[PDB]
């Protein structure tokens, strides 16, 4: 099972969580792993995602052709990421950098919960 | 990664998609896998639980002391044996035998998501 | 505005909290108020359902040919029956008697909500 | 019943019919409407956020000491202002701006729903 991953990160301590988890399952069944990080509607924009994205694709050990930067809600980016690769499973964190505790999940997992073409595994 | 994997089972389609995405990931991480099944508050009741549950150990193929019946609202079951079992991941479906269509997660779901102590793997 | 309200009641506290908002707004707005109450899939069953519904006609005040019984999922309930009355608005609990406050809303409140014909008054 | 209406506004249609509502309610209930926009974290997004919240005022007709811009994650906001203000009912949209459909209720929707200190009616 699962061939190819995607891991949704965006630099919080979720999301390193998620990416070692996202590590440990690539390997225990042979998958190619994908991860991506949005940013939302300039340099300095694209300066710190690209920053965010360097962070998860040192931790995940990714070449470089499968980290990818998208723009747009993050929930739509990552969506269209997993059905463009494939992906048999998403991997992203229950809460984000925008965790104030209120929300039972965060919105953008609660949107890919409800929309994605395969499992979702959320890490607290 | 992931010793104990809990699957929570239901015998919902959504649940023998979710036990074999938890035998496959038993199988992945070399892990115990156990089942439950939780019925709400007689012989009756009993006899279809423990069918049902009798349903989830022939798909996943687990020992008989790893398939346990337990009573009460469905999530709270789950998470006092996630916690008991010590359980390092929960495989459960999106959605369940109730389902309308209305809610983004079933309800189980959703409580388990927002208390669980460990990540979850959530089967559409 | 607002004609014709609908209180959905479960005979929780937050229903009885919601049936003293429910008879405010239609004394306010001078509207026609109808109470529902659903019970799940015998005689047993029905004559707890009808004490409950009993108690939300005597909290409100409304005639018996506005008071009802309806069965099946409580949301499918409500909502099929603000279609049939015409309502404008839905007054019901954020929890009821399966509160264990784990749920950012119950789950007959969430499907209200998502599905509703009209503005739906959450009461805590 | 309620004495201070809180209108939360951010200009999307739903809150345009959030604004009808909470200007009937409030003129049912003889209550003192306040409305709020918040923004989030300069001339031009305090400029953009005035006009919006000029729309508010211009729709519901309140006072000009009731019209409020607030500043931060919306929810926190709105909650923060329904405390000081000690509203006894916030009115707001099922969904805004953002809305993809994806979610069953909006983010700060879901929030204030989850934390606030009275009744909230969502607008659709
Ligand atoms: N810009 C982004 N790029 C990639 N993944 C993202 C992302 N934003 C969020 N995610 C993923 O979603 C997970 C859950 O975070 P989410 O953004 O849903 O909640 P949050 O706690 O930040 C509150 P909010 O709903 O207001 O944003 C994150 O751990 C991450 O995996
Ligand atoms: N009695 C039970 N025992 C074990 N697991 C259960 C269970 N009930 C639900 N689950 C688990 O929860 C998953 C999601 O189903 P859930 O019950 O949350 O939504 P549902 O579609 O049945 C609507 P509802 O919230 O009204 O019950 C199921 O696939 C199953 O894994
Ligand atoms: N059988 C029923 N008949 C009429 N209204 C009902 C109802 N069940 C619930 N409601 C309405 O829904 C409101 C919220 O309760 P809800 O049932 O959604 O959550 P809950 O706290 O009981 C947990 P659960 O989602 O497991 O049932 C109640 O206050 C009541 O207004
Ligand atoms: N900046 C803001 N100021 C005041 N009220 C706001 C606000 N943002 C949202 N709201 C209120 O919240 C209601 C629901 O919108 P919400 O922002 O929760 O969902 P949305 O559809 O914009 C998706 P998202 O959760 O991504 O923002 C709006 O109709 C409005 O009443
Ligand atoms: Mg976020
Ligand atoms: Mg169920
Ligand atoms: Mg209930
Ligand atoms: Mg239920
Ligand atoms: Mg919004
Ligand atoms: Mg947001």
């Amino acid at each position: 099972m699962f061939k190819t991953i995607l891991l949704a990160y965006d630099g919080s301590e979720h999301a390193r969580r998620a990416a070692e988890v996202a590590k440990a399952e690539a390997e225990a069944h042979g998958a190619r792993l994908i991860v991506v990080h949005a940013y939302e509607p300039l340099r300095r924009r694209l300066e710190r995602a690209e920053g965010v994205l360097e962070e998860a694709r040192a931790l995940t050990g990714v070449p470089k052709e499968d980290a990818l930067l998208l723009e747009g809600v993050p929930a739509e980016a990552i969506l269209q990421a997993a059905r463009a690769e494939k992906a048999d499973l998403i991997v992203m964190g229950t809460r984000g950098l925008g965790a104030l505790g209120s929300l039972f999940l965060g919105s953008q997992s609660q949107r890919v919960v409800a929309e994605a073409p395969c499992p979702v595994l959320l890490v607290r």
